[PDB]
């Protein structure tokens, strides 16, 4: 695996100890070679299990997530994914790490996507070695993988609306349910009706990940409600998986704003790591799969791959060459390499909207392509009437920073700005200059 010009797929079975017991002896031949070794966690609550799993080895860790004092002479390091692209975005020196280790490297967010096109493009120009860890690759077309122990799979019915009759095998299940739903708002309204038959939920989202997961070690539950984040490596003690088997696509439509498409279908690689959150314990076989469909490759046009070769875009190499995507999901984008290429003050706008304005990538790109600095909020006042942005079927309004009440109509619309009353928040503290 270690040698130079190398990438790796390790794609055991989930479950199969990729995590545990593979990384920390990759991690001990990596440090008896001397390479500068980076490991790439999707998520703070994986960062904190790798310390529990390498814990004794000298590893740097590169989060807040783990309170270690470092001895300063590791060659090791830890980051979360879009830690690693941030740090290759700003104005800070990224070591030229030897080996490349990405942890749940299905994870298609942007910036996981721009992290393997920037590691297998080293590796391509035989200035490193990489290792993805895996058991879902990019093109799998097996939902079904194997498990350490059996699993018992019935496509069915799955509801996405509260229900009152017809589903008493969801309620009448004694154990844990994992339940996959295709949004937040989604499993609001799945999670409230639980509630309302007498079940203790928890629900989990991107924004909510680290805080809420620790709900499901320190209390007790019988459902975990949760977005597509729990196919990254999240671990529970359950027996069974509800799976709706849908997400949202951003779609850029246009050139000119960002729909959230669907509910649709996942991809293989989504279902199968949904399904694997259970069978994980060979003691217990006959945990089950409930499929409410069937799977497509929705990750095709799907805005992340296009919002990578953004990141990417502006990313140093070498020169003026530029990192590809990751040979093996190069195609689910349409884009020409350097197109998103920004002059200086251009970039340090874009990185800016993202790091401190929590802009989706898209977004970030329209604001500072346009030559609109960090501080300028006026274009979320001056959209058209069909980008006003509602809130419980008003539209609407934040004091901007000069104290004039405005209706918030942004010139770009970016459908992932107001997915949620969470989002829409955040959005509103922007346009008002709070951040
Ligand atoms: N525990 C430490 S001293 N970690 C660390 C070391 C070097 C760079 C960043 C680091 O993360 C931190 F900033 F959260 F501490």
């Amino acid at each position: 695996m270690l040698k130079k010009k190398q990438l790796t797929v390790l794609d055991l079975h989930p479950g199969a100890g990729k995590t545990r017991r593979v990384l920390p002896e990759i991690v001990r031949e990596a440090i008896k070679k001397r390479l500068r070794t980076v490991i790439l966690a999707p998520t703070r609550v994986v960062a904190a299990e790798m310390e529990e799993a390498l814990r004794g080895l000298p590893v740097r860790y590169m989060t807040t997530a783990v309170n270690v004092t470092h001895s300063g002479t590791e060659i090791v390091d830890l980051m979360c994914h879009a830690t690693f692209t941030s740090r290759l975005l700003q104005p800070i020196r990224v070591p030229n790490y030897n080996l490349n280790i990405m942890d749940e490297a299905h994870f298609t967010d942007p910036s996981s996507i721009a992290a393997r096109g920037y590691i297998s493009t080293r590796v391509e120009m035989g200035e490193a070695a990489a290792i993805f860890m895996t058991a879902t690759p990019p093109g799998t077309r097996d939902a079904f993988p194997d498990s350490n122990s059996p699993i018992m799979d019935t496509e069915v019915e799955v509801p996405e609306r509260a229900w009152s009759s017809g589903f008493d095998w969801v309620t009448d299940h004694s154990g844990k349910t994992v339940w996959f739903v295709p949004s937040v708002r989604n499993g609001n309204e799945i999670a409230a009706c639980l509630t309302k038959a007498g079940k203790r939920v928890i629900q989990l989202s991107r924004k909510t990940f680290e805080t809420e997961f620790q709900k499901t070690k320190n209390q007790e539950w019988d459902f975990v409600i949760t977005t597509d984040i729990s196919e990254m490596g999240a671990n529970f003690k359950a027996d069974r998986v509800i799976d709706s088997r849908r997400c949202l696509k951003p779609v850029i439509l246009d050139g000119e704003r960002v729909i959230l498409a669907g509910p649709m279908p996942v991809t293989h690689a989504s279902a199968a790591q949904r399904r694997g959150r259970i069978g994980r314990n060979p003691n217990k076989p006959g945990d089950e799969y409930m499929y409410g469909g069937g799977c497509a490759e929705t990750d095709e046009g799907h805005a992340h791959w296009l919002e990578a070769r953004m990141l990417l875009d502006n990313i140093y190499l070498q020169d003026g060459l530029i990192a590809s995507l990751y040979r093996p999901e190069a195609d689910k984008v349409a884009a020409i390499e350097g197109e998103f290429k920004l002059r200086t003050e251009q970039r340090k706008t874009f990185v800016e909207l993202m790091k401190r304005g929590d802009l989706p990538v898209w977004l970030a790109y329209q604001v500072a392509s346009a030559g609109i600095t960090y501080t300028d909020r006026r274009w979320c006042f001056d959209g058209t009437t069909n980008n006003t942005i509602m809130e419980d079927s008003v539209p609407a309004e934040v004091w901007t920073k000069y104290g004039e009440k405005r209706v918030l109509k942004p010139r770009w619309m970016d459908a992932r700005v107001c997915s949620d009353h969470a989002a829409l928040k955040s959005f509103k503290e922007f346009a008002a200059g709070k951040r």
